[PDB]
């Protein structure tokens, strides 16, 4: 069966219901549209946040800008993969077309992982650790988590084996990420209000859960074993749906909470 991604082999084999092909398209749809929502927010909510908070803000908004155009690219290519056949009633690969890519996505993450990671810098304040070294660290295992995720990726179909150890090797490096994120957090929370104090506790709740919800859509088809109920249509929608939370989470929510976070943190006087 040529095609290598687990959305192009359910495609070109089984096809998707109607209900499987719209509601994966309005989920994505909805992906950007929330995107330009949150980019129009952290424009105009600037000036909420004293100076010395700004780049988070900053920061906030080249993530929309950069989620809003590539999460719109991946939803033009859902929708330009795959077409009714009358026939069967379902949508099929299309050969016309350019086939589903996940590169949007994962260009993507290697773009907003490092400005995610970057912009709680601006707003807490370490104790004992170095701001460059704290920044170095995200840096390198940020992208190298990505990098190795996208390798890994290209195996979904093909070898089963690679695409797991890609995937653990990449875990390693979100691991990594996990333990030096946890330590901000514990610095960020000395000398600080409690109100303050709480909204960082909210924080790392919300990075725990969201960031380790797309290792939990990497896997989703294979959740329940091969020829599971998962390997199906129906795990391409969880995969798809599972990503959306997670953008929405990781990036439009985070950067709410480090915003209220700057303007707390200005109310000590
Ligand atoms: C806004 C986009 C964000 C915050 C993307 C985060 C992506 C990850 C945390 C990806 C993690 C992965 C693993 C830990 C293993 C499987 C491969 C990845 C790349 C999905
Ligand atoms: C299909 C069109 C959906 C676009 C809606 C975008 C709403 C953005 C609000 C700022
Ligand atoms: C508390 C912060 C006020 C409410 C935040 C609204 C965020 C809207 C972002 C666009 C989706
Ligand atoms: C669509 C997003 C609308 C954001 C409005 C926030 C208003 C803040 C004014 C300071
Ligand atoms: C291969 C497994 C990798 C596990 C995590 C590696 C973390 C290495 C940290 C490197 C820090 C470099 C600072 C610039
Ligand atoms: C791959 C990205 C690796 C980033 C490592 C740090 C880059 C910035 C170096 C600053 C020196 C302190
Ligand atoms: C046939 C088994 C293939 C396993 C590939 C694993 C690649 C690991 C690279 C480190
Ligand atoms: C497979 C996942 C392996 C996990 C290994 C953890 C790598 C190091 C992260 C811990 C940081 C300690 C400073
Ligand atoms: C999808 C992420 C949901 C986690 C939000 C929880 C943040 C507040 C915790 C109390
Ligand atoms: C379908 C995605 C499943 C991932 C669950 C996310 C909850 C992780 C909380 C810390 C472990
Ligand atoms: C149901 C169980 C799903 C939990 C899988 C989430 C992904 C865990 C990866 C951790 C690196
Ligand atoms: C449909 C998705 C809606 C996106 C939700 C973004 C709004 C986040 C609100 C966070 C407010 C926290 C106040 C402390
Ligand atoms: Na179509």
């Amino acid at each position: 069966q040529e095609l290598a991604n687990f959305e192009n082999f359910i495609g070109a084999t089984e096809g998707f219901s109607e209900i499987a092909y719209q509601f994966t398209s309005h989920i994505l749809t909805l992906g950007y549209a929330v995107m330009l929502a949150g980019l129009l927010y952290f424009i105009l909510t600037i000036k909420n946040v004293d100076k010395k908070f700004q780049m988070s803000n900053i920061l906030s908004a080249v993530v929309m800008v950069s989620a809003f155009l590539l999460l719109y690219a991946q939803a033009q290519n859902w929708t330009s993969s795959f077409t009714f056949n009358e026939e069967v009633g379902r949508y099929f690969l299309d050969p016309s077309g350019d086939l589903f890519n996940n590169g949007y996505r994962y260009l993507n993450w290697l773009i907003d992982v490092p400005m995610l990671l970057f912009q709680i810098l601006f707003v807490v304040s370490l104790t004992t650790s170095k701001f460059s070294s704290v920044r170095n660290q995200f840096w390198f295992s940020g992208a190298m988590m990505i990098i190795t995720g996208y390798i890994g990726q290209f195996y979904e179909v093909s070898n089963l084996t690679a695409f797991l150890v890609w995937g653990a090797i990449s875990s390693a490096f979100f691991f990594h990420i996990l333990w030096v994120m946890k330590k901000v957090i514990n610095e960020g929370k000395e000398g600080i209000s409690p109100a303050g104090q709480k909204i960082l506790s909210n924080i790392w709740i919300l990075f725990l859960i969201s960031w380790t919800l797309y290792p939990g859509a990497y896997l989703m088809p294979y959740l329940t074993g091969v020829d599971g109920f998962l390997y199906s249509e129906d795990g391409v929608m969880a995969r798809q749906l599972v990503y959306t939370i997670a953008d929405v989470s990781s990036k439009v929510i985070y950067g709410v909470l480090l915003g209220n976070l700057a303007i707390t943190l200005s109310k000590n006087k």
